[PDB]
């Protein structure tokens, strides 16, 4: 019944005002489900490749060659298929594509179908996404890890920290816990007027205030904690995204506040902030290919504090697989558009499960009205998602998404909240 | 539409002729399921309460109040609920029980009652029960842990040890390693004549030779994967069940090959046959309760062998979560009977796999004609299944289903091979 | 609606672990239905031939050939055919095999097709099985003719009689009879461990403990019944299957209890335990072609007693014919895979019953999880069914769905009792 | 699905102009079926009671009382029954009835019922009257017993054997077969022509003939075969329905072709027609309590010839069963309505199969257009029919409904022939 029959792709724009991918999926049985593609500002060097058409339109961003793909070639290889068998369905997508890096067809015109094509095996099972993905055991309600404030290649400030994120861990459920987020970040815009700071936000939906640098900013946010009636760590903690391969010189070393530091001085660097302030995460604390200082500040600070790696592993499973050997971060980032179909990203994940390694889902800067990340975050029971501020709607949809899925769990729901981070 | 609309019970009979449960669900678009509920000849002390009647009949063994109470209790309590709701179904038998060990109701009437809504669920979506319970991902087919030779509360012989298992890792499929492991199993009958040693078979299907001890054993074993045109380790590797707790005394000590002896010596016994003899895992190697010595083994030989956790662990994630701070085993045993639900087994095994933990689904001595375990461990992906020696359909049903679902999922199909055993 | 639209089979192990054929029929409704096919440890002379692989794989025993020719010819002549009409579909089988034996396509190949069709058929019509082959009047529970004790080719003892069967003809119910044989079995271990005789199992489920021969056999199962709480003969009565061929030298006598002896001398040997012992049946007294010796010992006992042939009848219309015109034997064992297919295993049911003679519907050695002949037994009224000890899920599935089709006809049930055994 | 849902009766005339009983049963599937009771001229002393209204209607034949039976207890008892359960439906009309003979709601109300819930359940599993009660395996066209010359009680005339039928046996189809009767029948009015004896037709649809008795009425019918152009016996051999209750005086004897005789004298009587003419059964030989004679007589001729219980028996498990231990007949007539359910019917034929004794199904002096005992033949393989002369659409019906069966079993069909009367 759940035979593929047909597949349209069409030029949208993402939360960005850039052209991003969507595809539509029908099935024989009259099922119809449709799935955007979001983008990356900045990407990762090892990151599956976008199609981009080139050219005077858009600024050389228009994706009519990812569309053209589609309807040419990847249509006439999936109509026909059953799309339960997602497996199939992905390999038969990276088999026509041919390349590592899917930079034939694009991984932005492969993943749209990957994606479609599990929508609509989950509407034609009459189950929502997060269950026909996570089986009858989907039921972890993720902490958010909500970027209020931006660094780093974000602004133009100070900050070399790109993103600082609050975590309402001793919420009791998503809905409360959505709830703090907001009351902080509203907070936060208040004590940003209070000190004649910029409250203009940057495109993950946060502030970009033009401060001293990390310590400064940490300040800040607790401020906006206390300013919302919560306890700074008890109920709202904090996390980092350094995105240090950002401020990294290839052979050279971490222009950071002011000074070139060695991976170690990093390290000495963030041990320093975890003594002074309720930290439960950093993502990226050193650079993309920078395996022995990774390995080095995991032994150093991996038990007092989660370790994330985004731009290191970029959702690839020869990449985490090369970190977990080396004892290398204890989190992956998982971003489905790095790696281009859903059937990678399960393997990358189970890898990281199986490995001990946590999970965080995450939205991408240029994101669309898809909510497909709030329901993969409850299929793989993660715990955790990085998908925004709670302001901006490409970022808030998700959120909406999770209290769906929260009141149709009922009494099945149940909030990760400090089981997330127990090195906390 | 897959709304719970009849619940009922009958008493069949297990492999071992003793009575069990069998669960019929019914679901309102006619969707109709059937369960069965193992029963282990040795239960470990903190098991889920099997009720049995007492009595005269069936040497007191009979179900007959299990029966009823799905009649009379349970049914009630689940008709009108989705059968999609795996754990509101799940939380509703336990809150029904109210028991913390199912003594009431009886982990074998609620069991029963937990599978069928899930097979009913799985085929009112109109997808296999490992797709259903594994989502899309579940594709990686078990190294079949095979009893082909018995020892301990098994048999009436010199041997402590409760099992010995071939392992077919080096196998390219699981079609492969199942031949692997009969071509064993029959060219070990033919060794077992040669030695004028009896071909009698027990309870799993496997031999019970009157043999010197445990390297003895092994060593008929090693001959018979050569007799059968395979390499040991290579090919074939090998595995133990001690099930220490048979022979330990509360208090005492580990009464072994004619000594007693201490958790340390039990280690350097064990430590001892990893470097004489091709061993992928070990299971049981200490009682229950021996909490201080199973983390002292994990310690000196949890590096160079899979050590798992059955009667210590029982299916239950209270008792995981002790041993994964203690550092105790690095692999849990999986039976749904010992904890009496399918969410609170899938919570068990995502502590375990979020943990560093593996996972092997097990059978119990007393098996039905049912094969939900070989569909379970696909879903959950443990790339490891202990299901008996390749002779008695009760074993030999789930290695065909497992057949079943590898033709299934076609190119999409993984053998878990050597990558079960990352330590050998 | 019930057109044959595909059919394919695989290769599956057996209850011995050696392969076997399993088929599955789709019917162009919907109806999906999957039948596997037993195999006989030792096969009569005379039976349908299974085609078998040769070369190393599984001792030669592989089967990949039957499934081969079920998709390339087996198939493409029965798609497109009614499988209502059964007749039609198995001649069609036949006339595409051409030989007398089934030795192109295999009686495995078209067993397990005319299975499949007749189990597809009965879905189609929502009737179960025993209902679909039987018709309305399809309610008798058979007599369950349980071997607890091995002797003959199935074990190396004293012991030349193949098979010690108890029959609880005096149970008011099936579901009481089978308690009766399982409550023998039981009490049959404890009484063996009792002499220091073995509690090791051989294929049918049943001891092998080295005996004197045929009357210490029998004293130790009288022990077993009077133990269960049960009395010989009105309670539990016993059978043999003798299954004399495989202690007969061709044109020279019955090689029995350390003697060399005539047809003649073997009736004497019978006549003996008839006056000793509570005996309702014994199969194959004497040899395959005994032709004379059968008539001779049926005019000296069959009014005492129920005469069944097996290897002398091999299910087979023809040989059956011969039988009945020479007064030989009062039963036929029916082994619907020494014929080949459904219909002429009914043939020679139709010529029995209409002969006076009672039927027995039999397992093989090698069995399968598949119930169709505890449907069988139920479909044609036989009163009697030979499906192993009550232990191995291969016997007990049978017993299993012998207590689901008297639960489903409720007061229309009767069990067989003592009226399968009027001349006891 | 096939829940009996209504159940009602009319009055209607059956083939002789009286009143007979018709029921309409619907299921709640929509399924729709209507059967009709056949009624005996003269009636054996044993047979289930028909209920009739007495007074001046129909000379007090009339069945509004049994209507009024249907309507008033027997629907409100199966309305919500399943009509597959025929058992259980017929089971629940006993019951109901409460009384050994069926003489509280008649024998007619109650067979009414019975055989329109079987045609509604055949129906509701979409397939045929013949192969629903006789499953797949049901396919054996019956050789036409025809009835063209009367006798006996049928007629006023010298001959007191009641009815004089030929058998196609040597026919290669049914279709040739039928063809045969009617060809044998039309030679026979034309050899009544020719001899100036009456060609007046009675109740069964045959020729009354003023003949000298019974040799005399044999050779007008050899001289029919004949002029038909087929061999008597090799072609079309003969039987009779002797109907000797009707010439019996109780404690008296035989009032036969003036003369008293003994059951023995009558015996040497039919040995000698066997020794001149090809007869392969006489009926009733011997009057419906003559339990000795009836011995003695199947002793001395049993071996030569089919005989049949028609009174002795009617139709009736206790009497059949009284007749097989006594030795006492080879055959059965089958009259549904003599017992009065369907599952009281095949309950017969089963006894007699499984006894060794052939059946011959059989229609009422009183006939209807409904066609059920044709594929009441075939369903049990009787291989053999007495449903009249080839003249009278209550006679013609039947054999147009066997025509219709063969086209529908194909070249499954077989025509019983001479293999019905092996003894001939
Ligand atoms: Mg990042
Ligand atoms: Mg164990
Ligand atoms: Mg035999
Ligand atoms: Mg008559």
């Amino acid at each position: 019944m759940p035979i593929i029959e047909q597949v349209r792709a069409r030029e949208i724009l993402d939360s960005r005002g850039n052209p991003t991918v969507e595809v539509e999926v029908a099935l024989i049985d009259g099922t119809f489900a449709r799935a955007a593609v979001p983008s990356g500002a900045s990407t990762g060097e090892h990151e599956a490749v976008e199609l981009r058409d080139g050219g005077d339109r858009y600024g050389g961003k228009g994706v009519q060659k990812a569309v053209q793909a589609v309807l040419d070639e990847i249509g006439p290889a999936v109509i026909g298929l059953n799309a339960d068998d997602q497996r199939l369905v992905d390999q038969a997508l990276v088999d026509l594509d041919g390349t590592p890096d899917k930079s034939r067809l694009g991984g932005n015109a492969i993943l749209g179908v990957s994606l479609a094509v599990a929508k609509a095996a989950a509407d034609s099972a009459e189950l929502p996404l997060f269950r026909y993905v996570g089986g009858p055991n989907a039921h972890i309600l993720p902490v958010p890890m909500m970027n209020i404030l931006n660094g780093g290649a974000h602004a133009d400030t100070a900050v070399d920290i790109q993103e600082f994120m609050v975590a309402p861990i001793g919420a009791p459920s998503f809905v409360e816990a959505l709830r703090w987020g907001a009351e902080v970040y509203h907070a936060l815009k208040s004590v940003l007027k209070k000190e004649g700071l910029s409250t203009g936000l940057g495109d993950a939906g946060g502030f970009a205030p033009d401060v001293a640098g990390t310590t400064a900013a940490l300040d800040l946010i607790s401020r906006a904690i206390e300013s919302a009636g919560l306890r700074p760590g008890a109920d709202v903690a904090l996390a980092l995204d350094a995105a240090a391969t950002e401020f990294f010189t290839d052979g050279t070393g971490y222009v950071f506040e002011g000074t070139t530091r060695t991976a170690d001085q990093m390290t000495e660097f963030y041990a320093g902030l975890l003594g002074a302030y309720p930290l439960v995460s950093i993502e990226d604390p050193l650079s993309e290919d920078d395996w022995d200082g990774w390995a080095a500040l995991t032994a150093s600070i991996g038990d007092r504090v989660q370790i994330v790696g985004d731009d290191i592993f970029v959702t690839n499973p020869e990449r985490l697989e090369e970190g977990i050997e080396r004892g290398v971060a204890n989190a992956l980032l998982v971003k489905v558009n790095q790696i281009g179909t859903l059937t990678e990203t399960l393997d990358a994940v189970t890898l990281a499960h199986h490995g001990g390694y946590r999970t965080m889902i995450s939205h991408r800067s240029g994101e669309t009205e898809d909510t497909m990340i709030a329901d993969l975050a409850v299929a793989i029971g993660s715990g955790q998602i990085k998908t925004g501020a709670p302001a901006r709607s490409e970022r808030v949809a998700k959120y909406n998404q999770l209290l769906r899925i929260e009141e149709a769990l009922g009494d099945a729901a149940r909030y990760a909240g400090d089981l997330a981070f127990p090195r906390f």
